[PDB]
């Protein structure tokens, strides 16, 4: 069928042909350039426009993007494929929350099948994706490297994106008990360090450094990302969602 190099080139594709001019660079970032592209790992795209998408330019982007990836069921060889466009004159004067124009996603999935196309939203997450991606990304196409479309994002904007985040986090722990576990550890590490790490070795980093009750969980939740079939449903991941919540608070 397909493999992650036609994924990576039907992707590049795409944007080329179907935005034209208005595409000015497409990137690649998260844990597939950061420490390693593992088979395991998740192809989040980032595309740099310069005038906004309308509804079905948007539309015709989710239609033909939709089977050149991974289903979240599927038991293959595919990978997730996460893309978010933002405009480069909607990002200077720098601001948080930023814009963003476009986003796929497969947890978004049902609601394509209904009739959501993505429009223009504030997402604070954003904001650590740029910060990430800024530092450590691999340009597929384009005639500048992402760091001279985007200015200097300040330290101190990712440490209240990241608690922004946070308690958007506590509150729909539901159902995403295996990946908000890690994601919340990783944010504990990025504003005490300032790496930003795989949710893969995130978790075990904080987990012997935390109480048993919630060391056991953090490993459980390790395993359920390598696949590991776990079901959260007797668990208390309420206790461990809340002690990482007030670790972070600082
Ligand atoms: C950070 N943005 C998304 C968002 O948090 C999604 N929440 C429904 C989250 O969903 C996941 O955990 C899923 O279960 C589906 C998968 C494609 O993305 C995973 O990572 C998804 C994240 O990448």
């Amino acid at each position: 069928y397909l493999n992650t190099y036609e994924q990576i080139n039907k992707v590049k594709k795409i944007l080329r042909k179907h935005l034209k001019n208005n595409l000015i660079g497409t990137y690649m970032f998260g844990s597939g350039v950061e420490s390693g592209l593992k088979p395991n790992s998740d192809l989040d795209f980032l595309v740099v426009v310069s005038e906004p998408l309308t509804d079905q330019s948007k539309e015709i982007l989710i239609q033909k993007i939709r089977p050149i990836s991974k289903k979240i069921g599927d038991k293959s060889n595919l990978r997730y494929i996460e893309l978010t466009i933002i405009i480069q004159q909607e990002m200077v004067p720098w601001n948080h929350p930023p814009k963003q124009e476009f986003i796929y996603g497969e947890w978004l999935q049902e609601l394509y099948e209904q009739g959501y196309i993505p429009q223009k939203e504030l997402n604070s997450d954003l904001t650590i994706m740029l910060y990430q991606a800024k530092r450590k990304n691999k340009r597929i196409y384009g005639n500048y490297d992402l760091e001279e479309l985007l200015p200097d994002i300040p330290f101190s904007d990712v440490r209240r994106a990241i608690m922004d985040s946070s308690e958007e986090l506590i509150d729909n722990y539901q159902d995403d008990e295996t990946n908000s576990i890690l994601t919340l550890c990783r944010m504990i590490l990025t504003m005490d360090t300032g790496k930003i790490i795989p949710k893969d070795i995130a978790g075990n980093a904080v987990a012997e450094s935390s109480p048993l009750e919630h060391r056991e969980r953090i490993l459980l939740a390790v395993r359920s990302y390598l696949g590991e079939n776990i079901e959260w449903t007797n668990e208390n991941v309420n206790l461990t969602i809340n002690y990482l919540n007030n670790r972070l608070k600082k």
